[PDB]
């Protein structure tokens, strides 16, 4: 639908997967921050290509279509929130309730016959662990559980983040995510120096290609994801040659991290513990165009009470945010970027040469094209 | 030619407005003040995706396509007039009379065959009220009244205006202005509250006169027009309601304006009065290229001799401009720039859902459909 | 391969040249000078559309493509070099030889089966005279002088020049280069005043179209080029008239230049003797892309040893490069911005209209559609 088929032709390994420039529909996507929408103060968002409008009433999250039915410009131009349950469009004042997107009243002519008789598109809106999910489908929501990772909602795990806006398509940063050999980058990391990871250069895999990868596809709340396993028989690489020569050492420092990495449907990585022992990371790539994503970041770490809580909060402002989300990650968002041009023309999914540790890059384009629930196609956005 | 047939085929009744993305050729259009094109000083504009050159010889306007015959420069690239009657290319010298584009020189070449045997395009030009109007079309030019309104060239009928570039398509600046329920957006304008003027944020359309459009075909130089009735036969909303409950008044004041309302092809708007009671507005929304429009605002008011003119420029300069053509028609111009999304692609002519107040733009869009002398297309400009 | 066949269908003579928008394959083409790349400094640039880097290991130049095998990254975003015969990719650290592109090893997986069965592609680099030339094409290349105007190579030639990138397609640099009629365009240069230069405005041919141009098919080397010979028979134009009355006059000074002028593939005219009368100029126009080139300028003196050659350095930068490269050749630079609007959509090659002075650029658009090694396409560009 999206993609030229004399190139979907050519990747049959993962042809649903090349076609979804825009994304997964009917899936659940973080946008937000809880404490970044008050009471009665609409936020813009597009997700998915689709221009969105989430507002807070009495406390309960509602998202509405940012486009008129009428004459299709975005409500949020100009907003109009004459009463608590309603939006006016700014134009002819086609007023919607947030609740089901009613047309209840038009305040340019209140006796049109398009009064009750017309709705905006909602989409359901749930906050989890201080973050703002929309589910961007049709019909009944499944649980959220199924589109995050383990763990990801225990009652006890305390969530903080970062969120930020990243030129490149989802699907390049889901890769650069989940690609075990990608961590050459991080080599100078003030992370890896810092809180003394041992980080190598890469792995050389053991055993067979079955081995390098766990599929999770019997996960009882319908959890699709795929587990990295090239550390469990691989051989850490931490000095690196050149025709028989060293020309670069791994980071040797004592801290184990990421021995269980994983990434799931919609597009979520889980690196457990990072970027210290007693935390995780959780990070999605969510799609807002074909050229452009969210790059949400999370650190999760069990919280007993709210002394924990305050404890980590702290650690999290001072050291793990500057130093990891920003000081280890910063280099995976240029990384991405690099990879646009060659991916722009969808010409680099038949042009690129694979390697080894790209089978759990390869297990995820196929858990991907198995598993996702609907290719969001410009029929969605326009139609 | 302009838009894709799968879209035509879905609007039956106005195909031919939704394919003229460029405009209609065979008519006069506004495109400057006659005080901003001095003798023997070339201007440069593009007018229906066309590059044109305007001079003033001997008092008199003449037009030109800015696009030399041989390699298709601009000629306004490097200006050479170098005789009253001629414009040089800067490149090779090819020479062209103002008066009928005859090549009447090649100075690099005063032997060449192409001499007397090539004639590069020319537009008739008129100047009328202190505005310069170009026939963009082709062979010999109908009254330049054909594609103005009514009064606009009445004797004691005193011009004074404002133009300038708009970034939207020409037909979403012509719905804007026709659009009898848009006048909710003009519910805060400084000119409303200041200037006392009665204006209901919108019309219930009146039961017992059924007819809310009146097309002119019947004119006496030929004109074709479209008189919205909806205001002077409709219920006047000044109390707007959401589940009945008052959220917004209209403006209550003893001015009476726009008690006639009327579009005209090409594309030119009449206000009658407006702003005040003895003056009326002409403004034209001009096609530059598919993405942009001129803004041809005018104020019309008779005045009987140089006192009432000076009088007249007063006002204009100290209230009219800032207060009407700045002030009040400032909300129109983001207006038509945020219905562009939903029309670039040319969908929302197929995916808009109309109200009944919109039976006057149906109207027009019919009219113009009907009546337009010609659709402009890019085999016109390139070509 | 690269332009509508309708538009090739209407060219049929000169097809091969309208196709050719992204230059010629498996020809030389110079883009810097020696002095720009420092021993073990690589540099990246464009050439052909296709993204390059050079390295000097030893004083010696090679180059590679800047486009990582795995996941097409420039490398050129992070310069590894951690062996003087080698580069290792930023990302996975994929390390390729500069001397034959081979993948030598893998950092991040020392066992890969890639390893010693890929390669990047390489290009031959061969300097002369000071200039970085790249054999942008396929197996072992021809010798240099083949693509280089007679003398360039001469022993005893000193070449000092400029280069910079141009925003036009590489042909309307090489046509504005060649034509005979676009002196035109110099007739007010400081060169031509201030060095006392004779200049006609242009010329009236004489004598047959084949006598118009020699057509170089038979040099011995295997150079293909076309010398102007408009000036053989043709009638210096010193006095330009419109409609008989003398409007402009040429430049009546002593000095005579540009005797021979010649254009040569893959695109370098040759203008024997300009500046002055003991110097030749060469020049390229180099494509980077559709839409520029690199306008890559030299000044050829014949210089017997080091003290000519230190005097010729001297009036080189104080004399020839301000007023000649820059005071002279600075209009041809806007004359072929101008030309791009009308070449852009490709229609240019079908609505000009040549005249008889045109018949030098049509003989350079046979020979150079008779004669490229090599037609450049996206295939080239992309794989
Ligand atoms: S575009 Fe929203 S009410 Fe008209
Ligand atoms: S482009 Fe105008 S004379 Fe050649
Ligand atoms: S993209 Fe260069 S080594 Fe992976
Ligand atoms: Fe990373
Ligand atoms: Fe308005
Ligand atoms: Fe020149
Ligand atoms: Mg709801
Ligand atoms: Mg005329
Ligand atoms: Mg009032
Ligand atoms: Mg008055
Ligand atoms: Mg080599």
């Amino acid at each position: 639908a999206n993609v030229d088929e004399a190139i979907l032709k050519r990747v049959k390994g993962w042809a649903p997967y090349v076609d979804a420039k825009l994304g997964f529909r009917n899936h659940w996507y973080p946008v937000m921050f809880s404490k970044e929408i008050n009471e009665g103060e609409p936020k813009t968002l597009k997700l998915l290509g689709e221009n969105l409008l989430v507002n807070r009433i009495d406390g309960k999250l509602y998202c509405l279509k940012d486009r008129c039915l009428h004459r299709g410009v975005q409500l949020s131009v100009k907003v109009e929130c004459k009463t608590k349950s309603t939006i006016t469009c700014w134009y002819h004042a086609w007023t919607y309730r947030w609740e089901d997107g009613v047309l209840c009243d038009i305040l340019t002519n209140p006796t049109s016959a398009q009064i009750g008789r017309q709705k905006l598109k909602t989409y359901p809106v749930q906050e989890a662990k201080g973050c703002v999910f929309i589910y961007l489908g049709d019909g009944d929501p499944p649980p959220l559980a199924r589109d995050t990772p383990p763990n990801f909602l225990d009652d006890d795990m305390e969530i903080l983040g970062k969120n930020q806006i990243i030129k490149s398509n989802w699907r390049l940063a889901v890769e650069n995510g989940f690609d075990p050999s990608h961590i050459y980058i991080h080599k100078d990391s003030i992370l890896v120096k810092d809180n003394d990871l041992a980080l190598p250069l890469g792995f050389a895999p053991g055993g067979d290609r079955k081995q390098q990868t766990r599929v999770v596809d019997d996960d009882v709340v319908g959890r699709k994801g795929v587990y990295d396993l090239i550390g469990e028989h691989g051989v850490p690489v931490f000095e690196g040659t050149i025709g028989g020569e060293v020309v670069r050492e791994g980071a040797y420092g004592e801290k184990i991290v990421a021995n269980d990495i994983s990434i799931w449907l919609p597009g979520v990585l889980k690196v457990n513990p990072f970027p210290n022992p007693d935390m995780m990371q959780f990070e999605w790539y969510v799609p807002i165009d074909e050229n452009t994503h969210y790059y949400f970041q999370t650190l999760g770490k069990p919280c007993a009470n709210d002394e924990e809580r305050k404890k980590y909060e702290q650690e999290f402002e001072s050291k793990w945010k500057p130093m990891a989300l920003e000081g280890f990650n910063n280099d995976d968002i240029w990384a991405r970027e690099a990879m646009v041009d060659f991916y722009a023309d969808d010409k680099g999914w038949v042009n690129e040469i694979l390697f080894e540790s790209d089978e759990a890059i390869v297990a995820w384009r196929k858990l991907a094209s198995e598993h996702n629930q609907g290719i969001q196609t410009q029929a969605h956005v326009s139609g």
